[PDB]
């Protein structure tokens, strides 16, 4: 076991191995309690979470099972990944604080839209970065649901990374129809819309969907899409969703080279295969890595699936503690990855 040491840091307390130097905080909460830090072992700059909570009640304990199981998951180049988790409790007993370790990245994208107006170069090797990461993430039967900009991250290298900060950027702005009203018919292709939105912003400098709320945000896209024709109204379960919806005046479907003038016709291609609202016909990450748009980069052999993910644990309801020792037995178990780069 390593060498703590203690501090103060913007009202909490940080216990960390001495590993870890220079802590200072990030981000003014937009990131959670996070520092950046020195890694005095790779000699790299490294981010540190202090999970907030973390055992409070049921619902924090379940979440913070969650959120390290998922990092410990995650092994891509395009989703954020768990360099060290630790706690400065000996023992079960003791065991109230949790930390994770990641990478620090350089800016987020919504920073990077509000600055700059991206090259279609650039949107390319964004996009298709985000999707490979996707296809990923959904190989393991795993749904981000809230993807946006404030959700990825870059280097100056424009290597780009999916996290998750958790609760300026609205999140109904870049939700999927399906899942706007109810969450009874949805699938991965949910985070797929979202990169869609995304994709146009990027493009445009303009948040493509900025609705009030949920019912503005539902007029906003069927104004782009159209209104749902019969066969997709077939789909719709829920009488008061499929009433609202077929107690609006009728709207086509615009034309997405007369809305995205000027823009790559093989990116309008590709959104025009995004924004589609029957989720049955949305095209797959896996499929959009082989899409025309992005040839420079696509490359079959270098887009790999994930391991399997138990994510039995998300139909459990267990107590607090229960909860918490399954944390800690994940912090004793953690691997950390290969030094060498
Ligand atoms: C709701 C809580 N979510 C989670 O459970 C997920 C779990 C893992 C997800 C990854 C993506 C797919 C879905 C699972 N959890 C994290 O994503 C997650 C966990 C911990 C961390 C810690 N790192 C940072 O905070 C960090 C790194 N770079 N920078 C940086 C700096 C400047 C500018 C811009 C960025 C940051 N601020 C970072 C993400």
């Amino acid at each position: 076991r390593p060498t703590f040491y203690r501090q103060e840091l913007n009202k909490t307390i940080w216990e960390v191995p001495e590993r870890y130097q220079n802590l200072s905080p990030v981000g003014s909460g937009a990131y959670g309690s996070v520092c950046a830090a020195f890694d005095t072992k790779t000699g790299h700059r490294v981010a540190v979470k202090k999970l907030s909570r973390p055992f409070q009640s049921i619902i924090h304990a379940k979440r913070t099972y969650r959120e390290l199981r998922l990092l410990k998951h995650m092994k891509h180049e395009n989703v954020i990944g768990l360099l060290d988790v630790f706690t400065p409790a000996r023992s079960l007993e003791e065991f109230n604080d949790v930390y994770l370790v990641t990478h620090l990245m350089g800016a987020d994208l919504n920073n990077i839209v509000k600055c700059q107006k991206l090259t279609d170069d650039h949107v390319q090797f964004l996009i298709y970065q985000i999707l490979r990461g996707l296809k990923y993430i959904h190989s393991a039967d795993i749904i981000h649901r809230d993807l946006k900009p404030s959700n990825l991250a870059v280097n100056e290298d424009c290597e780009l990374k999916i996290l998750d900060f958790g609760l300026y950027v609205a999140t109904r702005w870049y939700r999927a129809p399906e899942i706007m009203l109810n969450w009874m018919h949805y699938n991965q292709t949910v985070d797929i819309w979202s990169v869609g939105c995304i994709m146009a912003e990027l493009l445009t400098g303009r948040t493509l969907f900025p609705g009030t709320d949920h019912i503005d945000q539902l007029k906003l896209i069927l104004r782009l899409v159209g209104t749902p024709g019969a066969e997709l109204l077939k789909k719709i379960s829920s009488e008061s969703a499929r009433n609202y919806i077929q107690s609006l005046a009728q709207m086509p479907k615009m034309n997405f080279a007369n809305v995205f003038i000027g823009a790559n016709p093989l990116a309008v291609d590709l959104l025009e295969k995004m924004l589609v609202l029957d989720s049955d016909k949305r095209i797959t990450a896996a499929q959009a890595l082989a899409h025309a748009y992005f040839a420079q980069y696509h490359d079959p052999d270098d887009e790999p699936v994930a391991d399997p993910y138990d994510q039995s644990f998300e139909s459990r309801d267990l107590l607090i503690d229960e909860w918490k020792s399954l944390t800690y037995d994940e912090v004793i178990s953690f691997v950390p990855p290969p030094l060498d780069q």
